[PDB]
C-alpha cells in the first residue's frame, strides 16, 4: 500500500485534487497548465509491483494515467503510460516492452531547463507507452521491474537514488476528472 501523496500544479487553471482514505485519490481539473497528482511511494523501487483501479479516466484533452517517478544520479524522469487522453505521448523511440498483458513503445526524450524535482535541470526522461489505452475501471497491475529491465536492455539504466514513485494523473492544456485507487 501507499505512503506518499503528490499534488503539483503550475499554478495555471484549476486543479482540485482529493487525498482521500488508503491509496485512493481523486482529481478534478478545468483549463489546467500542468500537474500532476497522485498516490503512492515516498521511495521507488526497482522491483515494486504496482496496482492500481481508475474509477475514472476522463480527460477533455491532454492527460495521462501513468506509473511516474525519478531518479537522481543520473536525474532520469519516467513514465510508464497506460491511458492517455487527446495525445499520446511519444519521444525517441527505442523498441517495445510486453509487460502485464500490454506491448509499450520505448521512448526518451531530454527536457531542457524543465522543472524536476532537484530545481530547475535539464534531465532525462525514460518512457513506456502502452500502445492501446489501456481499460479503465478495472483492477490494473504495472509489474515495474519488466519496465526498468527492459529499459536496461534499450541503454536507458536508470538513478541511483530513486525518489517518489507514483501513480500519477498528469494534465496538460486541459479539463477532466480522475478517480484512482493505488495499492
Amino acid at each position: 500500500t501507499t505512503n506518499y501523496w503528490q499534488d503539483w500544479t503550475d499554478g495555471v487553471g484549476t486543479v482540485n485534487a482529493s487525498n482521500l482514505a488508503g491509496g485512493q485519490y481523486s482529481v478534478s481539473w478545468t483549463n489546467c497548465g500542468n500537474f500532476v497528482v497522485g498516490k503512492g511511494w515516498s521511495t521507488g523501487s526497482p522491483s515494486r509491483v504496482v496496482n492500481y483501479n481508475a474509477g475514472a479516466f476522463s480527460p477533455n484533452g491532454n492527460g495521462y494515467l501513468s506509473l511516474y517517478g525519478w531518479t537522481r544520479s543520473p536525474l532520469i524522469e519516467y513514465y510508464v503510460v497506460d491511458d492517455w487522453g487527446s495525445y499520446r505521448p511519444t519521444g525517441t523511440y527505442m523498441g517495445t516492452v510486453t509487460s502485464d498483458g500490454g506491448t509499450y513503445d520505448i521512448y526518451t526524450a531530454t527536457r531542457v531547463n524543465a522543472p524536476s524535482i532537484d530545481g530547475t535541470q535539464t534531465f532525462t526522461q525514460f518512457w513506456s507507452v502502452r500502445q492501446s489505452k489501456r481499460s479503465i475501471g478495472t483492477n490494473n497491475t504495472i509489474t515495474f521491474a519488466n519496465h526498468v529491465n527492459a529499459w536496461k536492455s534499450h541503454g536507458m539504466n536508470l538513478g541511483s537514488s530513486w525518489a517518489y514513485q507514483i501513480i500519477a494523473t498528469e494534465g496538460y492544456q486541459s479539463s477532466g476528472y480522475a478517480n484512482v485507487t493505488v495499492w
